[PDB]
RNA sequence: GGAUGGCGAAAGCCAUUUCCGCAGGCCCCAUUGCACUCCGGGGUAUUGGCGUUAGGUGGUGGUACGAGGUUCGAAUCCUCGUACCGCAGCCA
């Protein structure tokens, strides 16, 4: 079920932090607007990213775009978030 | 952190240190993991800096003391230097 937040895993853990929010904005951006991009590299958060669209149809988009796309020699994987987006919800 | 020396009852502050450790470098093991304050672990390198909230320059706000101005005089308001705490970046 959709969401205003893509979750990508399988992402490569040895891009540092900075420069993978970098390509990630880069990549994304272009399926429209981004709130933000959420990046963390504890035990648990590593080779996963949360991308937060504007507007729903951004993130079910680039969803179905991405889906596999090569990154850095992995295969992204994405689908919806769980829940909305601390800012999201809010709003 | 330790240990030793200095002023102290202490706290604290200074110092030395082929005791241990931290951030930067380089290799390594572990994790496929739905979060929104952060946060796995190890080897070697280890001059300098620092001490578990653990490196730095220049910059923004704070806190402190100092100086210049304001002022009859200021404890007010102004700007400035210095120390330190949280910020961002950048560098190690
Ligand atoms: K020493
Ligand atoms: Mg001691
Ligand atoms: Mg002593
Ligand atoms: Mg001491
Ligand atoms: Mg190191
Ligand atoms: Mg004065």
């Amino acid at each position: 079920r959709p969401n205003h937040t893509i979750y990508i895993n399988n992402l490569n853990e040895k891009i540092k932090k900075d420069e993978l929010k970098k390509s990630l904005h880069a990549i994304f951006s272009r399926f429209g607007q981004i709130l933000d991009i959420l990046v963390s590299r504890s035990l648990k958060m590593r080779g996963q990213a949360f991308v937060i669209f504007k507007e729903v149809s951004s993130a079910t988009n680039a969803l179905r775009s991405m889906q596999g796309f090569p990154f850095y020699d992995k295969p992204m994987r994405i689908q919806y978030a769980k829940t909305d987006s601390d800012i999201i919800a809010k709003m």
